[PDB]
């Protein structure tokens, strides 16, 4: 029998959980607070007339595949920022409180829809026009498609008239830096053919969000987005990061770092919201547990459970490159926000991509909403899943915190002190709504594999709970079910035993 004590006190370390950390790239089954227009077809995105590239993606083709995937009315084709006006109309039309739009940085944008870019036309050339942040002429509501240049400053133009700015209820609240500038001379050669370089970066960013700032004041700038550790670390070997880097731990200091002295000669914040994505390396079985992996594999779905300790666990060491030879930046939330208060105090952090596998089997689940619990403890600001509607349990697992109950339920928007004495077996997390107690939420997952674990909790607060109602998920099924409720509870203490592989949402009062 395994028994697991869990210690909850509903006055301390009490602090908010920012709304936005259970968002998604991708149309989702699944109640969202956050929508990210991203990812690498956004680089050559031309708003002017909708067009993009797919890049290494698909033999680097220019087309309308934004404006089919997107399901913009095709009488809506040739209207500016269709593509992005839908995506965002959407997220209105589900409620969804943040909308996180990618603007260009690689340099140049699709010129048309003609089928695949030739090497030879790499741009500068007639299938690409040239960026430009600022316009330094009168913006207009029907850009000149004729010209050689596409605005950033003008389309944020657009998208503000047509809603609003960034303080207003519908506007959009954050602009992208691009997307993985790391992986721009991969993804996009014909675009952007050379490794960028660190001081390319910083120059594009500060221009950017200078231009971005100056038609909405109110706007949240993101970035880098960058792809993975390597990036983190060297910016992917940046040509000039041997002397860029110099005094510096990781490009994530010099990024800071950089960004503060811009906003500081400006006399404005620059940089609002430092942006990562963050695939895990975590292995088992003989297989990352993202990308391909096999969900009959017991180690791998092992595995994935304990992977989102890497996020902040000391004590956790994944079976990776990453594991084995950067233990310095491990675990690896605690280090970018150790990196924000030493550089650049006051900037938030997002993982706009994220996927820990497994979205069909309970493990992808559970590490989900284990992903989540972390997000919001740890004081993550926004985070975006990247992945489609066939990961049924990732889905699950976001739902346990935004609509549990089909009605709109969701988890407590203050996370509060709970500690669980086997950080192995069991994850847990507590929340209330504002500063009231009056209603304990608690996320419990249990990640034994095939036995139950009885949990025991000791819970400290102003009220005397009477009835914890309960809704899970398990192997049964990826819907979120209510259970019978929890009733002996005996001076803010009960026992509860949770079967093997469960996500649990007790909802105390
Ligand atoms: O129009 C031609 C052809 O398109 C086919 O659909 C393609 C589409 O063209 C292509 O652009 C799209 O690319 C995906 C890519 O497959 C995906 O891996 C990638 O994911 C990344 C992301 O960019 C992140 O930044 C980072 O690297 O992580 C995630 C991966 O976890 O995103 C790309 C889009 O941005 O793929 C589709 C499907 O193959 C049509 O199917 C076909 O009919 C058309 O003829
Ligand atoms: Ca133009
Ligand atoms: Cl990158
Ligand atoms: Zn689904």
């Amino acid at each position: 029998a395994k028994v697991v004590d869990i210690r909850i006190d509903t006055s301390a370390e009490r602090k908010p959980i920012s709304p936005y950390i259970y968002g998604s790239n991708q149309e989702l089954d699944a109640t969202v607070t956050a929508k990210r227009f991203g990812g690498n077809r956004t680089t050559g995105y031309n708003w002017e007339n909708n067009f993009s590239n797919a890049g290494s993606d698909w033999l680097h083709y220019s087309d309308t595949y934004l404006l089919e995937d997107g399901g913009v009315p095709k009488g809506e084709w040739s209207t500016p920022a269709s593509v992005v006006t839908t995506f965002h109309d959407k997220a209105l039309s589900k409620n969804v409180p943040y909308t996180l739009i990618t603007l260009q940085a690689a340099g140049y944008v699709s010129a048309d829809g003609n089928g695949p870019v030739s090497q030879e036309e790499t741009a500068p050339s007639s299938r690409w026009k040239e960026v430009k942040f600022e316009k330094g002429a009168p913006f207009s509501l029907t850009p000149d498609t004729e010209d050689d240049y596409v605005y950033m400053d003008e389309f944020v133009n657009y998208l503000v008239n047509k809603y609003g700015n960034a303080s207003t209820p519908t506007g959009i609240k954050g602009y992208s830096i691009d997307n993985e500038p790391a992986l721009w001379s991969h993804t996009h050669p014909r675009i952007h053919p050379d490794n960028v370089t660190a001081k390319e970066l910083i120059e594009k960013s500060v221009a950017l969000s200078k231009a971005v700032k100056k038609v909405d004041p109110y706007a949240e700038i993101f970035g880098p987005a960058l792809y993975g550790f390597a990036a983190y670390e060297t910016l992917q070997s940046a040509p000039d990061w041997g002397t860029e880097g110099e005094g510096y731990r990781w490009f994530i200091d010099y990024y800071l770092d950089k960004m503060k002295k811009a906003s500081d000669e400006e006399g404005k914040r620059l940089l609002d919201v430092l942006d990562v994505h963050w695939y895990p390396e975590a292995r088992g079985g003989g297989e990352r547990i993202c990308f391909g992996a096999d969900p009959r594999n017991i180690e791998t779905n092992k595995a994935r459970l304990q992977a989102p300790r890497t996020l902040w666990d000391p004590t956790y060491i994944e079976d990776s490159w990453i594991g084995q030879w950067k233990k310095d930046f491990l675990p690896i939330l605690p280090n970018l926000l150790d990196s924000i208060e030493k550089y650049y105090p006051g900037t938030k952090l997002a993982i706009t991509e994220y996927d820990y596998g497994g979205g069909n089997h309970i493990t992808g689940g559970i590490a989900q909403a284990d992903v989540l619990g972390i997000f919001g403890k740890y004081g993550v600001y926004l985070a975006t899943f990247w992945g489609d509607a066939s990961n049924n349990y990732t889905e699950a697992g976001i739902n346990l915190y935004t609509n549990y109950d089909g009605k709109g339920g969701k988890f407590g928007d203050t996370s509060v002190k709970c500690e669980t004495s086997d950080i192995e077996v069991s994850s847990a997390y507590a929340s209330i709504v504002g500063e009231d107690d009056s209603k304990l939420h608690i996320i419990l997952l249990n990640k034994n594999y095939d036995q139950p674990t009885t949990f025991n909790f000791s819970i400290d607060s102003s009220k005397n709970y009477t009835i914890g109602n309960v809704w899970a998920f398990d192997r049964g099924s990826s819907n979120i079910t209510q259970r019978t409720p929890i009733v002996n509870i005996k001076d803010n203490t009960f026992t509860y035993t949770v079967p093997a592989l469960t996500a649990c949402h007790i909802v105390l009062e």
